[PDB]
């Protein structure tokens, strides 16, 4: 009955020293008469301790949903250590195990280019500011937009796309009002990747 | 046990008269002692019998992967008929069914914009010509690149991405040699969509010194 789902830390957390990367180990479909679940975590085969098991979250479909969280070190994740979650329950015949780690492969540095709107789009009510990010490996990346320190949240980013070489690329599109573009406001495409210098770069975009 | 995944026809196939739109019905995780799969197709509740079941594709994880394909008519897809795939197998307690159709909703016309390389990229050996396609619904679209009549095939396109409004967008990236860009050659982003005037539009891109 019980199923297991081991999720990696958010890319933004693994690349920012201030944040705390967490590996979460979701267990679903737990019965009422077999409610006890027990986790064991391993890091390259080495038992680790002091995980945090959140309280049982009783579901709409008359089951439980237990979650155990393990905070991992920034360096250990980015060095590519394998984190294993061993679930044990009465309903299970044999303990389930899942393993997760950073996408293995030679890290490659993204080139970040900003592209302004076409003059055809300038006739429209709003305009699209484009940020090309290309040549990065692996596909674990985070792209954000901002003006000054204050962030812009009216943007979408495309899934990473595998190129002719081993690398990836993507586009991020910030939609702004035409007025604010023509007033000469500065927008900044911030990118975060493991292969970037200090895990961060930022390119600006303005009217000439 | 067995899982089912019903996929729509390639957007390029539904929009080109010469091509053949197909609905594929993938069945995964089939055991060795229950290898027989049997499909039944329906079009708005009407049984059809013109499918082709491909041979079992034995997987790396000691299971099979059976696929049944149904060719659909261009007009039937674009009119929005519902295609259903009913899988049956020993391992299943009750036959599984999945349904797919064209995304129902007011069709919206893509705006097509071409963007030249940044001057930072101009230092590199090759440069990237960008084609933004935005504001289209549904997500059935096809993008090609060309110079003159002859096509350019060194390009990649992103999956359609859902925007803040109901519409979609995507980017297509043509990689060309820096020389050919600076010689002032004209490249053309051709787009094909249900909502486009005559199901086709094309925007050009050049050095424009
Ligand atoms: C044994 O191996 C096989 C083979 O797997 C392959 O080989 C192994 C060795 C590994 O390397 C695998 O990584 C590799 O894939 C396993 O078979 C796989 O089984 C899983 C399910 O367990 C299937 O997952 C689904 O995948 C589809 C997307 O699949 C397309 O894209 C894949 C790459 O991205 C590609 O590999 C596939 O072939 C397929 O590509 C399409 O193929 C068709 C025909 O081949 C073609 O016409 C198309 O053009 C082509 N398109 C593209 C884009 O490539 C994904 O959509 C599914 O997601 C749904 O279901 C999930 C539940 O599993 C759920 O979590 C998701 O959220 C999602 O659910 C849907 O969500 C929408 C939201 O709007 C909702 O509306 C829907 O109702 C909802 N549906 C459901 C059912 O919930 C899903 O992830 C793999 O496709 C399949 N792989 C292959 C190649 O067949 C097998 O499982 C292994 N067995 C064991 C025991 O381990
Ligand atoms: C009772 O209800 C439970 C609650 O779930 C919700 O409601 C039910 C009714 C359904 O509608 C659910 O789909 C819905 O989620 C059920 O639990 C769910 O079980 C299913 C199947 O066992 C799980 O499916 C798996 O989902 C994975 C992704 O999971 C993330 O995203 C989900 C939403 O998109 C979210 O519900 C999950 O909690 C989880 O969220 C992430 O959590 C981490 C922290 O742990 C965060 O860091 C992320 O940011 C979160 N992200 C998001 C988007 O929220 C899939 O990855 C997984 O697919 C993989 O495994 C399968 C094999 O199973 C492969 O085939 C596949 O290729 C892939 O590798 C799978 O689809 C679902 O996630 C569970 N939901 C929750 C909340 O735990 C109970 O099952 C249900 N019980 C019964 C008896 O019906």
């Amino acid at each position: 009955g019980p199923s297991v789902f081991l999720f990696p830390p958010k890319p933004k957390d693994t690349l920012m020293i201030s944040r705390t990367p967490e590996v979460t180990c979701v267990v679903v479909d737990v019965s009422h008469e077999d409610p006890e679940v027990k986790f064991n975590w391993y890091v390259d085969g080495v038992e680790v301790h002091n995980a945090k098991t959140k309280p049982r979250e009783e579901q709409y479909n008359s089951t439980y949903r237990v979650v155990s969280v393990l905070t991992v070190l920034h360096q250990d994740w980015l060095n590519g250590k394998e984190y294993k979650c061993k679930v044990s329950n009465k309903a299970l015949p044999a303990p389930i195990e899942k393993t997760i780690s950073k996408a293995k492969g030679q890290p490659r540095e993204p080139q970040v280019y900003t592209l302004p709107p076409s003059r055809e789009e300038m006739t429209k009510n709003q305009v699209s500011l484009t940020c090309l990010v290309k040549g990065f490996y692996p596909s674990d990346i985070a792209v954000e937009w901002s003006s000054n320190g204050q962030p812009e949240n009216n943007y979408k980013t495309t899934p990473p796309v595998l190129d002719s070489d081993g690398s990836f690329f993507l586009y991020s599109k910030l939609t702004v009002d035409k007025s604010r573009w023509q007033q000469g406001n500065v927008f900044s495409c911030s990118v975060m990747h493991e292969a970037l210098h200090n895990h961060y770069t930022q390119k600006s975009l303005s009217l000439s």
